[PDB]
């Protein structure tokens, strides 16, 4: 029997699990299995100079190619320059995740592959298609654009003209759709919606997320979770990558557009990748109830929407401040930095010394195992109130209780809690095994009175 808090806590940990699992009638799968399905038809790009690297030269198109006519999709027209710039950003994001690189220029002699990009009006062509890296026409993507269909036309951050984009080239670099009217049921898996990659042709309200309202349209810009795991199993993974200490959300230093927010009607949609460093979610700017998690691979609630943000495989993030809403955050075995902000946020530090900070509103510590909080590296919570703020260790404690002393007597469950009313530093110190010594330490800024423990 733990407190309410903590059930929060695991609840929302366990939440998005992948694998071994029918959901909706359909086998989950994880990140993994997902990557296998995505490269499924053995198609990719070689690597003819050896280096490492997928060398890949691109270019817009000014007149049409040899026997163009005869591909049935009328009118040619090139790039306008607003494309071209949203397509420069959409390789980018590619590039950011695996070892390719994307340079403009002719097709030369050192490079691995040439791709193309330009427009046809017919629409009989269809919105927009890519051909396999594997196929005569490999590089190849082209874009609809005509007085009925308008979307190619106006790229932007968020919406579908710009997914396109990030899509198709996809395609192009090996990455086939999730699945072979066809609707969410004929889906093998039951990932497959825009929430996990932006290859499905299903929303994610198939999956439960909810990222905006009917009328209005909100898109994933970049690869998400499982895009990234599936091209880099191809071409692997960009380590250089932002390597030095980044922020993403507010006061964002990735210098991405889809990574940024500078509202609190923001819609963010992302899916973090990072090459190392000591780096923080920023997610101060809203104020709605947000449930952040810095475990990799996980996801989290962001700015009033589910599911909407996410971390890479093989990616750890340091820190997360929380925003104006009753917040839920979750570290990793890191050691993190959590802020919650005000209103009253339930912090669970994990494993790791980390620092922790409630912010105003009534917080709650939790500690979920001895663990998390030892002698050796123990947590610090920088602004504990004594009377609002509370150190939930029912997780642990079960409900028995503790037995609060002066001195540690020998029997387990016996807590001390000091203060030193010159440094304004507080403590707990805990027997839990009985060794007549503390197992567990928890210092703090601040008096800690011992009804402010729940145990
Ligand atoms: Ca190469
Ligand atoms: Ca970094
Ligand atoms: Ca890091
Ligand atoms: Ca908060
Ligand atoms: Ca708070
Ligand atoms: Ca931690
Ligand atoms: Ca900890």
């Amino acid at each position: 029997g733990t407190s309410s808090a903590f059930t929060q806590i695991d609840n929302f940990s366990h939440f998005y699990d992948r694998g071994d699992h029918l959901v909706n009638g359909k086998p989950s799968f994880t990140v993994d299995q997902v990557a296998d399905q995505l490269t499924r038809s053995g198609a990719s790009w070689h690597d003819l100079n050896n280096d490492g690297v997928i060398n890949l030269t691109y270019t817009f198109l000014t007149a049409p190619p040899v026997g163009y006519a005869s591909r049935g999709l009328g009118t040619f027209s090139q790039f306008s320059a607003l494309q071209k710039e949203q397509a420069k950003l959409s390789l980018e994001s590619w590039a950011d995740v695996a070892k390719v690189t994307f340079t403009e220029g002719p097709a030369a002699r050192g490079d691995d592959g040439h791709m193309t990009f330009a427009n046809f009006s017919a629409s009989n062509g269809g919105a927009a298609f890519a051909y396999l890296p594997n196929s005569s026409r490999k590089g190849e993507s082209w874009y609809l654009i005509n007085k009925d269909y308008q979307v190619n036309k106006t790229p932007g951050e968020g919406n579908y003209g710009r997914q396109t984009l990030t899509h198709e080239i996809g395609h192009t670099l090996g990455l086939s759709h999730p699945g072979d009217n066809p609707t969410y049921r004929d889906a093998v898996y039951a990932e497959d919606t825009r929430a996990y990659s932006v290859m499905s042709y299903w929303s994610e309200k198939n999956t439960g997320q909810v990222f905006t309202k009917t009328g209005e349209g909100a898109y994933a810009s970049a690869p998400l979770l499982d895009d990234i795991a599936a091209v880099q199993k191809l071409y692997g993974a960009n380590l250089e990558t932002r390597a030095d200490d980044t922020v993403y959300g507010f006061n964002s230093t990735a210098d991405r557009d889809f990574y940024s927010a500078t509202s609190s009607t923001d819609k963010l949609i992302f899916s973090v990748w990072d090459g190392g460093g000591n780096d923080t979610l920023d997610f101060s700017g809203f104020s709605q109830n947000q449930k952040i998690n810095l475990t990799a691979g996980s996801f989290s609630d962001v700015g009033g929407m589910t599911g909407n943000v996410s971390i890479a495989q093989g990616v750890t993030i340091e820190n997360a401040i929380g925003g104006s809403g009753n917040d839920l955050l979750i570290g990793n075995d890191a050691a993190n930095v959590l802020k919650g902000g005000a209103g009253n946020d339930i912090i669970y530090g994990g494993g790791g010394a980390d620092v922790l900070w409630g912010g105003t509103g009534s917080d709650t510590f939790v500690f979920g195992a001895v663990s998390d909080s030892t002698p050796k590296a123990a947590d610090i919570i920088k602004d504990f109130q004594s009377g609002f703020d509370k150190i939930d260790l029912t997780a642990i404690t079960k409900l028995g209780g503790l037995n609060f002393v002066d001195a540690f007597t020998g029997h387990a469950g016996d807590a001390i809690v000091s203060y030193h009313q010159a440094s304004n530093a507080g403590s707990l110190q805990v027997d839990f095994s009985g060794q007549g010594v503390a197992d567990f330490l928890v210092t703090t800024v601040g008096q800690v009175a011992t009804y402010d423990i729940v145990a």
